[PDB]
């Protein structure tokens, strides 16, 4: 019960309730002319200096939450690429906040890297607050995928040509390199926006997950969370699953 433990419960459970988002910024294999373009093809470090910051953000992240007592064996490869990622997609929901002209502060967001079975790295995005609406969920969706294939195109370590460049920005948003939480439909028929609960859904699914700790990562693992609260950020996964405990 130490205090970072039980104000993360705490700060988790004022926002049970709360209507977000839920996103997933995903990649796919892609080849272009011969040249393999893989899930971990982003590794340039742009010197932007908000993604510069936001990138030492997921390193420290990452430290503070490593447990020593078991020892760690992810490819240094998969976490640079990973640390990058998060700056990536930050950076693309704050800039879709900054063209809704929505203060930072009010809103709740909590991000979530793993590792699936079939598709490997993806990284969930809880978003929400007073000037969302689900209404709204269909255009988040379409601009923040606009900025993600932007970014991806910009970070790629891959050589290509202007003409890659285009294709590989196409392909992005064509084939929804971000999705949307949507109800089950049908092909033809409408899908509607699928708010979640916020609170509810860190603490009862996502601080469940297994923390990735090997190369190749355990299918289905965490590599990293964090959250707008920075509550969740430094945890370790025993942490979490106290967290997950006290709050129910
Ligand atoms: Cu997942």
């Amino acid at each position: 019960y130490s205090d970072e433990v039980l104000g993360a419960t705490n700060w988790l459970k004022e926002k049970s309730n709360q209507e977000v988002f839920s996103f997933v910024f995903k990649n796919e294999n892609v080849q272009l002319n011969g040249k393999d373009i893989g899930w971990n093809s982003y590794k340039k470090e742009l010197q932007e200096d908000e993604l510069k910051s936001l990138q030492r953000g997921a390193e420290t992240t990452w430290d503070q939450s490593e447990d020593m007592e078991w020892e760690t064996t992810v490819d240094e490869m998969t976490k640079k690429q990973v640390f990058i990622f998060d700056s990536l997609v930050k950076k693309c929901l704050f800039e879709v906040l900054n063209t809704k002209n929505i203060f930072p502060g009010d809103v709740n967001w909590f991000v979530q890297h793993e590792w699936g079975k079939d598709q490997g790295w993806h990284c969930h995005v809880l978003i929400g607050g007073k000037d969302f609406s689900q209404a709204q969920g269909k255009w988040w969706r379409r601009q923040l995928n606009v900025y993600w294939s932007r970014w991806l195109v910009t970070a790629c370590n891959v050589q290509l040509t202007p003409a890659e460049r285009i294709k590989l920005r196409e392909i992005a948003e064509d084939n929804e390199w971000v999705t949307l939480l949507t109800y089950k439909h049908k092909q033809t028929k409408k899908d509607y926006t699928k708010c979640v609960l916020f609170g509810n859904m860190i603490a009862y699914y996502f601080l469940t997950k297994k923390k990735i700790s090997t190369s190749p990562p355990r299918d289905g693992g965490y590599f990293l969370s964090s959250d707008s609260g920075w509550k969740t950020n430094f945890l370790k996964e025993g942490e979490r699953h106290l967290v997950s405990k006290l709050y129910t």
